[PDB]
């Protein structure tokens, strides 16, 4: 029962739930369903739910998800991938949305920036959520984790020295594989913004663009002001409300 | 959205849903949640939901589950174990129950006979459902599947000659392993009936009892009229109605 | 080199060869290629090549094959199935035909009676040899091996008590599976005679007929005089020469 | 029929054939049979036949082989091992050579470098080809495949998490196992060159030499100019022309 999944935490008035290690906020509304994904916080700062305030007065249905809770000594998430390096966590998220949401797929919108934007792509490409509006995702996931936490990278590569390189390449390509194996017949509605000064992630977008191109899937991109920073996020927020409100 | 998970089928007035390959009936009720698992049908017979008629006038919340849909050429289920021999299917069942149920865990009851009883144990021991009331479950799963479908066993064993023995043992001990790793401190309320002329499953019950014994779990057992047959099932139905109504 | 594969045996003037445990006779001719398969000899009698005399004065290309050489204490063959219970032996036979024969598939004819007829079906259904003209094959291969040699059956089921039943069913169905998985688009030219007094194999033919029927493949059958005996073989020989000469 | 196995391709005037997934060039000659195996090409480059130009004016019998055609998304071969990690592909190569060659075994020469040299050893040690003259083969096969294609290694490891380690060791030791089980009494004539600056494969050669040593097999070795590169290959070509012409 939903009320028995509560953790005792409360974010801006919304009670937190947890199911199968997956923490989420939920507010039931009407007309549309809004889904958001957490990005990396600073070291020793708790993972944060995204874009609550944007939809506090919206009265749409709202779900916000965090990343995984391991490794315990730097618990900032493993890019929505299980410690078995499989889809178990995304499967849990999909079940929560499908059973708690009161709109259909075409009226559901997936949001997130950076790691949060990768999480939106991972879920939406696996389970055919067509509306994905994100900012500055990575393409090569292991390369980026390496720059943010050596502790998380070494946890995900595992203790066997022989499979560390193998696991690194598998993680690096986990998002690119989802594009390679997604359903080309769906009427995808994918939007990807990126700061014009975000030279690293501008190149990452070119990698994603190429993978969609050889799949004959058309996406929308938009250059916004800023780097990989709060200035870009401020414009990305402005961008997704105008797309959603129209 | 739950209403969009409808398959189109109806069973004795209840609509059928499907989520992540998991087919189920659901009717919202009050006071108690009743969960049932399907057993093996005869060859070329469709998988059936169990004990619907027992709870139509009860107005309890009622959820009934089928086994997996593969192998396609004998689609009678893989003992609620994924083709990867892992917990992915049980995980989906757990999500469905936790979000759709409107009662506490201690007011939830898991029912099933033979393979259905094994499914009830696998879920209950993995995710801490204390009330498990079942009839004549197996202990050695691969030994029994062997007698019902060579096709299904071969599918679960896989195609590699070198891994036949290893996977036979892994499947055979899958439920015993769940007992060995369950939480000894939960207030388990496990009831297992078995027909007095069901010699095979009387011996399976002793194998199960020994695993519970060494985990400091005492269960209740009762011999009823019949073999491994409809007579025993008739008396098992009378039994769980009594326990639930007291 | 072909001449270096000789064994030293010589059958009616034809030197015997062996490649990868596969013994064969070969005579190069023109126009058509004739392939024959050995059936079970009596206990302690050597495996025999079939229908040499029929094509001694024919001047067609001719290949005659024996079954496998194991088990050593009753080496009458394992139905052209390896002791790994796979296609390794048929693969060797196919290579020999493809490299030594000087006609194409449509001008090649596969012949055999009883176990020899099963061998023709096994090879022709795996590798798309359309012309298969045989007498009184079995459908349930393990049931029949049991009646001819307990030593061969126990060798093929293997020493592990747990996999004996599993292997028995797999062998029993090895031919039926080839029909289930063969290419329905080929212009099959399959002829199956059977003695009118051969009540056991008349029923086996009904089993094969049904499996071809659900595959939408049409075959030809013909009742001949005799049981499962030399009278039937004499008429079967008369039958295949008239089909081949026209 | 051999002429019906033509693929349509021609390489420097020689027609390409295919039998049971095994692609090969064949030109009938006299006096000696020369066999070559293909090494790994660079990524996105087609597999190439080796050392054609070396034997065009020689009028020897010449057979050149490619590796397997899978995995389709990096089709550079699986080290002449089947997707079942067994001898089925080597068995096809053996049949082709034994039936098409017009010379004795002791007048047959197996050639190849790096992965091609491993293929020459796998065939020669399995089926008693005494003349093996190769350059810089690997000893630990999975360790090296790891550095050339994660895609190919993952395909050979399979999909089961529980069998990753087991299959890594099985592939890694596949050639060492052939040495351990080969016939010590054959009059082996094995020559292995290696560039003097190819430190990695100098160490691999010592691992191989130790397995031969304990089987009482003495081999000839020679250091040549170069690393693991075209310089070494140029000097290896000069080397095998010398040995074959004396
Ligand atoms: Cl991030
Ligand atoms: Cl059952
Ligand atoms: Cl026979
Ligand atoms: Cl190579």
């Amino acid at each position: 029962m939903l009320s028995n999944l509560k953790t005792g935490n409360n974010i801006l008035g919304l009670p937190e739930f947890e199911l199968n290690g997956c923490r989420f906020l939920y507010k039931k509304g009407i007309e549309k369903t809004i889904i958001t994904f957490s990005a990396f916080p600073p070291k020793d700062i708790a993972q944060k739910y995204n874009y609550i305030k944007d939809f506090l007065s919206s009265n749409y249905t709202f779900l916000a998800f965090l990343d995984t809770k391991y490794p315990e000594d730097d618990a900032r998430g493993t890019y929505y991938i299980t410690n078995e390096l499989d889809n178990g966590y995304l499967q849990t998220i999909h079940c929560i949305i499908q059973l708690l949401s009161n709109t259909n797929q075409e009226d559901t919108y997936l949001l997130g920036s950076s790691k949060g934007g990768v999480g939106a792509l991972l879920l939406g490409l696996t389970y055919n959520y067509p509306n994905i509006i994100i900012n500055a995702p990575q393409a090569k996931l292991a390369d980026y984790i390496k720059t943010r936490s050596k502790t998380i990278l070494s946890y995900m590569l595992g203790t066997s020295k022989r499979f560390q390189d193998i696991n690194y390449d598998y993680i690096n390509d986990f998002l690119l594989s989802k594009i390679k194996t997604c359903d080309s017949s769906l009427k995808w509605n994918i939007h990807i913004t990126c700061g014009k000064d975000d030279s690293y992630h501008l190149n990452e977008l070119e990698i994603l663009k190429n993978e969609f191109n050889i799949k004959a899937i058309t996406i929308k991109t938009k250059l916004i002001s800023g780097g990989h920073d709060n200035e870009a996020i401020a414009h990305y927020r402005e961008y997704f409300k105008t797309i959603i409100q129209n």
